[PDB]
C-alpha cells in the first residue's frame, strides 16, 4: 500500500544534546520484505557546530504496532510521504525481529561514508526490549561541525 | 506481482562440505527491472566451525523458465515470501541475460563487506551454460567459524 | 505507475569526445520516493580506448517537466522499459529539488568502485540553473580503455 516513510523538514526536528540542535532526513521506502533507508542528519547548534565528542548516536524506538515513541526525532515530522499522515502503525517497515532478534548482538563492524577524513556509519536493529528499534551511530570530528555524509542502509522487514 | 523471493529457515538449509552445515539467508525483491539482494550465510557444523580454505563459493543454477536447480540450497527453503509456495517460474527475478550474457568474465574486482579483519565479498550472473545462475565467493579466516557479514547487491532482471 | 527507465542499447548511444564513442546503460527504478541507480558506460572508440584524461564526467540535464535534453546521450534510447516509449514527462524519477537544490555544493567525497587499481565515482544532483539533473563522474587510467565497473547509486524523488 503505503511505500514511504519520511521526516521531512524545513525547520529543526531533532534534538541531539539540546532541543531542535539538529535536522534529521530519514527516508525508507519498502520493496517487498526490503526497506531501502536513506538518513541524512545535519548539526545545526550547540556543540553540533563545533563537536567535543568523536561519536554520536540516534536511537528511534517502536512500539510492536510499529509506532513511534518518544525520542530524539519530532514525531509530528515522521509522516508518511504519499498521504503527509503521520506513519502510524508501520508495522511492516519495522525491522524483522526474526531476522533481528531484539538484543542481539550486530556483526561486528561498521561502514565508511567518507574518506579524508574518514566518517564511519552504522545502524543496529531492534536494541530494544520491547517493539522494535533503529540505532544509527556516525562518527565525528572534535572541533568541527557534525554534518556527516548520508547513508544508504537495506533490512528484512515484519511480514 | 509476488515481490519478494526468500530462503529464510530457522534450520540449516544449506550443504558446504556436508549435507546441512550451513544456512543461507538470501532475499530477492523486484522493482522493475532492478533487484536488490541481501545475502547472509552462516556456517553450522564441521569446518565451517574452524576452516581450512580461505574462501568459500557458493552456486545457485536455474533453468531458462526460473526454476531453481539441484544444488547447495534446499529448495523447499526456496520461496516467494508472499504466498510462501516454491520460487517457480521466477523468470522476471532472473539476471538479464543480455546484460549479464552467459559466461561472460565479470568486472575484475569484488567487494569488501568488514575490515579489521578483511573480508570480501562477490557475485558473478550467468556463469553456466544454459539458463540463470548466481556466484557468490567470501573470503574465510583459516582456523575460525564462516559467518561473513551481510552482503547487499543489484542487478538488472530478465523481461 | 512506470517503474523503471533505462537507456538500454546494443549499438554505442553515447558521445563522450565524438559522435558515438561510447554505451551508456544507466537504469532508475522507483520505489515510492526513492530511486535506485545504476550505470555503466563502456568506451568504445577513439581516446576511450587509450585515455588521455585521468577522469571523465557525464551530465544529463532535464527539463522543470521531467524531459531529457540534448546532452551526450542518444535521447531515442531514453526508455520507459516497460511500454518501451521514450521516457517523457518523468517528473517523479528527478533528483528532488527541496533535497538537492539547483547548485548546491554537493558533500565532499565520492565513492570507490574498484581497488587494484582503484577507481572512483560520484554523482552529483541538480547542478544546473533551471530543471533538474545529474553529474558523474569517473576516474581513468591512462593508457588505458575506459570501462569503469558498474555504480550503484540511491536518491530523493520530485513528489
Amino acid at each position: 500500500s503505503l511505500t514511504t516513510i519520511w521526516s521531512i523538514s524545513p525547520t529543526p526536528n531533532c534534538s541531539i544534546y539540546e532541543t531542535q540542535d539538529a535536522n534529521l532526513f530519514l527516508c525508507l521506502t519498502k520493496n517487498g520484505a526490503h526497506v531501502l533507508g536513506t538518513i541524512t542528519i545535519k548539526g545545526l547548534k550547540g556543540a553540533l557546530r563545533e563537536m567535543h565528542d568523536n561519536a554520536l548516536s540516534l536511537k528511534l524506538p517502536f512500539d510492536n504496532q510499529g509506532n513511534l515513541l518518544n525520542c530524539a526525532l519530532e514525531s509530528s515530522t515522521w509522516r508518511y510521504q504519499e498521504t503527509n499522515a503521520v506513519a502510524s502503525n508501520a508495522l511492516t517497515f519495522m525491522p524483522n525481529s526474526t531476522v533481528y532478534p531484539r538484543n542481539k548482538t550486530a556483526h561486528p563492524g561498521n561502514m565508511l561514508i567518507q574518506i579524508s577524513p574518514n566518517i564511519t556509519f552504522s545502524v543496529v536493529y531492534n536494541e530494544i526490549n520491547s517493539g522494535y528499534a533503529f540505532t544509527f551511530k556516525w562518527s565525528a570530528e572534535p572541533g568541527k561541525p557534525f554534518h556527516p555524509p548520508t547513508a544508504v542502509f537495506c533490512y528484512i522487514t515484519e511480514q
